[PDB]
């Protein structure tokens, strides 16, 4: 019967409560190279239970949006060792969210204008990337026509995701997220619209789970899949991707993955889920469950009194309120985010949501 | 090669950070009842990689100063309960500190006007308890002569730490630490100075180690040994207390524990020790080792280069620094403590010491 103030064993990581801070693209680092704003803002929300980092793209090709950080020179490592340093001293934990755009990508955005990569070669309908224009300026643009990798170019963005990860380990890094979600590359594969692969890697769903299995096995060879997770989407549609068989994925999935003894499953809520979903999750995978989506104290709370989820992550909540645990354990009111600064500029919107004031803190 | 800010499992327990909170008696619970004060101060405290509670009574007779925390009513469980959540909900971790002061105390703090009791009937010399006096005024006051427990009073002794233990882990604490230092009860069997017993609890050093050794197999029966530690203080004399073979029944110690898994030792430094020492202590006992007394960011980082330590304690800059952990990565001015308040009162000395101004935070 835990509540959002009951530790929790993830992995081999100890939390202190169970209010995550979801994973944010924050568009503030205009050079890739994460510095002392980030830690300053990291440091600021380091009572999470955990953190999980902005989504940080593992190689230059897999970018779709610029001044997003990165995690493949030593220039970008050492940035993000000061942050999680940052992260620590503050008393925290934090996982790096390894991040591949696969179709939702542009030639603007791409090194040398190389075309976009993706299990198959379909546009991404409707979708728009952020892009740096000839003249400097920067914008939403509509996403280009992908190529479908080859079979023999796959291993070298399996080797990709376990570099970053090699890379994150030394920063120090707590955990790394494989991220799976939100239709970006690895979710490509998963779904049935976006992988029409012939090859080992789509048909079937042991075939369209394959790379994305390689990926995770590559990841926890680094850090152990105690300290490893992974963020999936199933019956969301985003970015223009779709699937027949979002339910018998999941289930795979996390038989898989519990076979693997993997720390964590992260759910970010299409929020429907057949009833049920939640239930069979829980039966067929036995680490950490966690679940993202609008959620408040209340509604966090009944998913940990039904035993369908073992934390909770917060998102826009965790933008506005650094002491978001804090709030939620007084029934505190909530600063109210401010959209128009989510994506870009410097500290405004970003390190000046305040925390609350007990009369008794001093700066 | 550890630093600082390298995170350690300390038994089960992931700490962020190797700047731990030491225990400190503040006396701000006058009805013995932790409340929202001590939830201030100990959640702005959270940041520490482990915050060690001030001693605990763990009942009635164990208490030789007033307006200090117990553990054996529903009340006071409660308000450590608050208190616990509190540290959660700022990231935090937190071990309750069990504490029986033995012979350093007087009929006047004890209930009923009980003798204090001790392993023998020796007078701690020059020693000074507080006591509320009967016109209610309060201070130290010389410690009495304490009567030599019978051998079928142990057991029930034992049971107290292990009841105080079971209140302990139902009010959500991450760990307990025996106190066995500073010249209290457990201490005082570990002493040749100070027992002079010739039962089975006194005598040889397996004798003097007994009851100690019974006290951590009960606590270490209700939280398993991954989360229980021990404070020692081999050569310090205090209250009174002398040791012919200090050395010796640290060793032998060091390899009870060892064999019982024993998250951690906690050494409280006389701080002297013979050279190879620590390196022994290093040897002998393979779980966490903590040491305490007089450190600062670089002395605390040379035990962590020499292998001789995992982590350390700090007792005066926490009182006055809520943020000591930030302000040693940023190299920054610590506040001076003031010890004119470190006992008694409220929140002036105790909750107004202020957190750096990073220029980024509002509250
Ligand atoms: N990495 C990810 O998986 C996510 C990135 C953030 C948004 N994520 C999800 O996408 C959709 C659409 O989010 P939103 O409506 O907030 O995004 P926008 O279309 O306005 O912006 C998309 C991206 O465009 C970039 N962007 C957009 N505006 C800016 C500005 N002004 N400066 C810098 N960068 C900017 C930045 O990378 C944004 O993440 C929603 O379901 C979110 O939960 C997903
Ligand atoms: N629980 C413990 O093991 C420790 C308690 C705190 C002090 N500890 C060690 O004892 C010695 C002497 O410490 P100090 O000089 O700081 O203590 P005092 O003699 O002034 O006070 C002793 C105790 O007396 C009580 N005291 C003393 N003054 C007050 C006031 N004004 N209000 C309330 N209580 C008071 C309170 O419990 C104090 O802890 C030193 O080596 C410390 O590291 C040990
Ligand atoms: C500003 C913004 C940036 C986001 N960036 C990411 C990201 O880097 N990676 C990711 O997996 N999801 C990202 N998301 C999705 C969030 O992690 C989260 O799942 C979503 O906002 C729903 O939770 P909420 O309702 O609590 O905000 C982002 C969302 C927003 C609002
Ligand atoms: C105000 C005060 C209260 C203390 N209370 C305790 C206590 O409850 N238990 C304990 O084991 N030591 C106690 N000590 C000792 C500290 O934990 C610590 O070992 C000591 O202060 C030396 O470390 P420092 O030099 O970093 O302050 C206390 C010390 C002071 C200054």
């Amino acid at each position: 019967n835990p509540g959002l103030f009951t530790p929790l064993q993830l992995g081999s990581l100890s939390l202190p409560n169970r209010v995550i801070m979801a994973p944010l693209t924050r568009s503030r680092t205009p050079d890739s190279v994460p510095g002392r704003l980030q830690q300053i803002y990291y440091g600021q929300r380091a009572s999470a239970g955990l953190i999980i980092s902005e989504a940080t793209n593992i190689s230059p090709t897999a970018r779709g949006y610029v001044y997003t950080p990165g995690i493949w020179t030593d220039a970008q490592e050492a940035g993000w060792k000061g942050v999680v340093e940052a992260v620590h001293a503050k008393g925290g934990r934090i996982a790096l969210q390894l991040w591949h755009v696969g179709r939702v990508s542009h030639e603007l955005v791409q090194p040398d204008g190389q075309q976009p990569v993706a299990p198959s070669a379909l546009k991404a309908e409707g979708a728009e990337c952020f892009v740096e224009f000839e003249d400097g300026t920067a914008g939403l643009h509509p996403t280009s026509t992908p190529r479908a990798l080859e079979t023999d170019e796959i291993p070298g963005i399996v080797e990709d995701y376990r570099q970053a990860a090699q890379r994150a380990k030394r920063a120090g890094f707590d955990m790394v997220e494989v991220h799976a979600a939100n239709a970006c590359l690895p979710n490509q594969f998963l779904a049935t619209g976006t992988n029409r692969r012939t090859d080992q890697y789509g048909g079937s769903i042991e075939n369209r789970a394959r790379f994305p299995l390689e990926v995770v096995d590559a990841v926890a060879e680094v850090f152990g899949p105690e300290r490893v997770g992974i963020r999936l989407t199933p019956f969301l549609e985003l970015f223009g991707l779709t699937d027949d068989e979002p339910e018998a994925m999941a289930f795979y999935l996390a038989g898989e993955l519990d076979r693997r003894g993997l720390a964590y499953l992260h759910f970010n809520e299409p929020d429907t889920y057949p009833e049920g979903f939640r239930e069979q999750m829980r039966q067929r995978f036995k680490g950490g469950l966690i679940y993202c989506g609008n959620y408040d104290a209340g509604r966090a709370q009944a998913r940990l009194d039904d035993n369908t989820a073992d934390a909770v992550a917060f998102g826009r909540p965790f933008i506005a309120n650094p002491d978001l645990p804090e709030r939620f354990r007084l029934g505190a009111a909530l600063n109210e985010p401010d959209p128009s600064t989510f994506y870009g500029g410097a500290e405004v919107g970003y390190t000046d949501y305040p925390f609350l004031d007990n009369g008794h803190d001093r700066l």
